[PDB]
């Protein structure tokens, strides 16, 4: 298997962490995509991924699977024993809800804030920027932190009693927040305590 | 099972279609959420779904599962024989990629265009609107139509040889496009031919 990404990318982080959680890092050849050069917006890469994002998984027969959720679902199912995406109908439902909610309410908004209300990847890459939209997305992310704090006051991991894809998405959200210096509020003690734990997992600790 | 939605909502459409595809419509009690009154943004509903969107599934024991992808994953897994979300690791990977891409490149942008660059649900509901962002999302949706036309020139359904969750997402995208009169370009003949087929499926034909 081939992964096209950048090592320090918060979105690439979601797949690299899941790969380590599945003991599959060695089954993967990583190919560097040069985000600082806008390689993700050039025709060669767009042929790999219309949406122009990393990471992208390339299977041995040439098959391309893009998007963090799709890649995680693929690799989790490989060994026939899913540990990140859910065994029962309930687990799949709850993990996907929380995973989607982490994307919508924390990760994507931080990303939008990065690309639109800061210099982001620079003026040659960031050809259109909408500051005001970017800034509202920042506030959305902050509210997301408070939401995830209320979850983690009741459950030890984002989707309940076990670690899942959804924890990885929140982890990537906090990694991106740190990049743009969007501070987790002091009062979000459960989110802070959970993150401190997450920071100790081998899959995460390695990546960081 | 209980579904909280509005019958004519394109997002509710994704779950209602999947329910019909699974022969489960009768297992469901639908409760009307009054979008025109901003009921989705009031505290009672927000307690059901922080993100403030329909549909939401309520299980008999009170469990709440929100978000179209999560609900579809739950109901598809119920009878133990998944027909919408994939059996093999490849199928799950490809269906989730195309499903996410339909959200990102077609459905969500149409929705953003609706709520931000038209009157949407009205001034009392649409408290903040960013026209310019809404209009760029319209163009993004149009490009999405051209992307999905290129897919459907090579495969009979969005994720390949069989109908999936990803076709339902594109269907909901085209339903929403029709609501805001965003025209599918004449030249998108494969997208048009596929939709015309989709329009004949019992699950869809019923809904419409």
């Amino acid at each position: 298997m081939i992964i096209y990404d950048t090592p320090a990318g918060p979105y690439p982080a979601r797949v690299r962490i899941a790969l380590a959680e599945k003991n599959m890092l060695s089954s993967v050849q990583f190919v560097r995509i040069n985000l600082w050069k806008g390689e993700h917006k050039k025709p060669e890469f767009l042929a790999k991924n219309y949406s122009g994002t990393v990471p992208v998984l390339e299977l041995d027969d040439g098959t391309l699977i893009a998007e963090c959720t799709a890649i995680t679902e693929y690799i989790d199912a490989l060994d026939g024993t899913p540990t990140l995406t859910g065994k029962t109908p309930l687990e799949k439902g709850v993990i996907h809800m929380m995973n989607k909610r982490a994307e919508l309410e924390l990760l994507d908004p931080v990303s939008v804030y990065f690309h639109h209300a800061t210099p982001g990847l620079g003026p040659e890459v960031e050809l259109y920027q909408n500051k005001e939209w970017g800034l509202r997305q920042r506030d959305k992310a902050l509210h997301g932190m408070h939401y995830f704090d209320t979850v983690l006051r009741e459950r030890p991991y984002v989707a309940g009693d076990s670690f899942s894809m959804a924890d990885i998405t929140v982890i990537a959200g906090l990694i991106f927040a740190a990049i743009v210096k969007l501070q987790v509020p002091e009062e979000c003690e459960a989110l802070r305590a959970w993150y401190k734990r997450m920071q100790q997992r081998p899959s995460v600790k390695k990546l960081l």
